[PDB]
């Protein structure tokens, strides 16, 4: 009678090793940060712990770490921050120059949304360069070829949120690495590069070194963990500037003032401990369920159906699977309205899209269950488009 | 066991909310604007804290915005006011501020950065060298054809002083029709009310603000927090800091952190319940430790807090007892069983300077050096100040 989650892109239930770590927090670490008795010293050394857990997790060093309320407020920060970065760089050579952003147009809203406000303000130029019309995988030169003496940012999602396909991070940081040495030598600044790394965490290897870059966005409810989250910045204050947007007291070495939340940061601890310890066997389930699900779904509606996420040498998250179905009547949101099990969201090329479905399986997810939502995938479509 | 006398610093979670965030955590996972259980769980419990956020300050759910916090809440304010005055011109000369000296770093700090940057310009007003309260009088003459927000805590939260916001308010109020007159803009108030919550009655038509922070961790509940605004998108307006998914009307996008909300809204629940009884109690329990004090130290002990007719906190006790070697975080190095602090936590990094906060309440370096605060809780026995009246007698004589 039940249903099926297949919507962890959009968020995760937390494990239960995250819930108590939370609770045994709240009730004997509730003590504040800096101070010397039991409660407030278990606090400390709690959040010294989680900020060496993230940095685990990704390769990292524990100074890199810096906690933040959410993935809209890291991604928001890195923004910010490059803002007053290039003021502060024409000021001490020294509306008119203005800092240069760019990024893809299928970024997350807490990176389009904060750069398009820029550009309405008048406050930065962006180039929002387009995904691939086949791979939907940004494309390397075209990043290369938007960058401008101005530029001094570029944000790159790791995966294509719809879709589940990675985007080449290793090779963007790389050429602009090289890019950075020719603009030092005329005198132009570095240009920086962020990833929004949400969608990864938990379900691939994310590795600081390996990616090259200079900021990075961790987000606790894509890998199971509490509603908070991080930003990784490569020695920040040495070898990366990072200008806060929070003024106050000093919590974070000043960069996000505000009293720390210990039983947030010892969730999220816990839940990048699970991924640093399981990610390969996480991985490995995901693939499994996502392939027999597009077998099924293949299977089952044959010709009818477009599998958007799949392509030839394309790599992809591994438990991602956007698809559509030909027909009129077979719009995104209508499949999922007459589904009376299956739980995913609308995964939106031009006539696709409309019937674009993003299905994304999780840690528990079993063949029985993509049994279950194939099935009514099938009846949702005789309701709607009808026997072909 | 220590006996804690630091609730101005930070509060225990009371055992409901930290079984509302419990509960939260494990049933209300999902999308809030989802239809799948989880998710219409999560629905719920952000309207249910919604309202009783509302209740507890004496306003209306549409008017209250969840944040990560005081922090995060005061920079809003201060973020959302230089905004609106840029666009109030454009769609027509920095704007002004006004403060008072001893507030909270994260109002200090916001506004100070205005000024280094150049963006505003700042009134930092003094407050009466006799009692600590900065005065209305002085907030008024302030006052300039720019000016358009008057942002001075509820309360001090180092001496306990309660500030004259409904006072502030009325007669801005009454500024406000004369400024009318003229074209100027309209100065509105925020109080920064961090230390009031769960301790004095909070009524945002009796304080007739404009905005007001609201800090979860002050009053047993988690560490998030909100922010009041009066009538927001009708009769004041609030340009967020953050952009993203349009969550809290995009006042404040960002996934929602539920069980913090689940967790906020009963410490709300219960502020609104037993306010009374809380005050009460730690108003009986201060009162208890000041006499204590006084028949242990005599004329040794100045009551920092204490005034005629100056109005405080019911559970703050500053204290200096006169003597060379009694600087406050000595004092606090050698109890045994008290756990207090010398000034504000974020401050625990330079417990030795006199505080910035008494100085400018006009309490001597000599006695200011001295200063140590004492609040009092929910669960405070005099049995309890007994001890760490006694830790302190200890104390004093190991040291002098
Ligand atoms: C506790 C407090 C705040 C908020 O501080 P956080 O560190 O962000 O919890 C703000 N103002 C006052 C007066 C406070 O006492
Ligand atoms: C989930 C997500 C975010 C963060 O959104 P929040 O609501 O703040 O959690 C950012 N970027 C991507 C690619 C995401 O999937």
């Amino acid at each position: 009678n039940r249903k099926v989650y297949m919507d962890y892109n959009a968020t995760t239930p937390l494990e239960p090793e995250v819930i108590q770590a939370v609770t045994e927090a709240m009730k004997e670490a509730w003590g504040n940060p800096s101070s010397s008795y039991v409660a407030g010293r278990k606090a400390k050394d709690i959040i010294n712990t989680a900020r060496a857990s993230l940095a685990k997790m990704i390769g990292g060093k524990p100074q890199d770490i810096i906690f933040t309320s959410g993935g809209t407020e890291s991604n928001n920060l890195v923004i910010h921050s490059t803002v007053r970065c290039f003021h502060e760089q024409q000021t001490l050579q020294g509306e008119g120059t203005r800092p240069h952003f760019i990024t893809c147009t299928v970024e997350h809203d807490s990176i389009r949304l904060p750069l398009e406000h820029l550009v309405e303000d008048q406050v930065a130029e962006v180039t929002f360069v387009p995904v691939s019309k086949v791979n939907g995988q940004v494309e390397v030169e075209d990043i290369l070829a938007a960058v401008r003496p101005t530029t001094c940012l570029v944000t790159i999602m790791l995966a294509n949120n719809e879709t589940g396909v990675i985007m080449p991070i290793s090779e963007i940081s790389r050429r602009i690495k090289a890019l950075n040495q020719i603009r030092a030598a005329s005198g132009l600044p570095r240009v920086l590069v962020h990833t929004d790394a949400a969608q990864a965490l938990g379900k691939r290897r994310v590795d600081v070194e390996d990616l090259g870059v200079d900021f990075l966005t961790i987000v606790g409810h894509k890998f199971y963990g509490p509603r908070i989250g991080a930003l990784y910045v490569r020695g920040v204050g040495k070898l990366t500037p990072l200008y806060p947007m929070l003024f106050g007291g000093g919590q974070e070495r000043n960069f996000r003032p505000g009293t720390e939340n210990t039983p947030m940061i010892a969730g999220l601890g816990k839940a990048a401990d699970l991924v640093s310890e399981n990610c390969e066997t996480y991985e490995a389930h995901m693939r499994d369920i996502r392939d027999y699900l597009e077998e099924r779904l293949e299977a089952e509606f044959g010709k009818r159906i477009h599998l958007n996420s799949r392509f030839p040498g394309v790599e992809r998250l591994p438990n991602t699977c956007n698809f559509s179905i030909q027909g009129s009547q077979l719009r995104g949101y209508m499949v999922l309205a007459q589904c009376q099990t299956l739980l995913a969201s609308v995964g939106a090329p031009v006539d696709v899209a409309r019937n674009a479905v993003r299905l994304s399986v999780g840690r528990s997810t079993t063949r029985a269950e993509v049994d279950l939502i194939v099935q009514d995938l099938k009846q949702a479509v005789n309701q709607l488009e009808g026997p072909v």
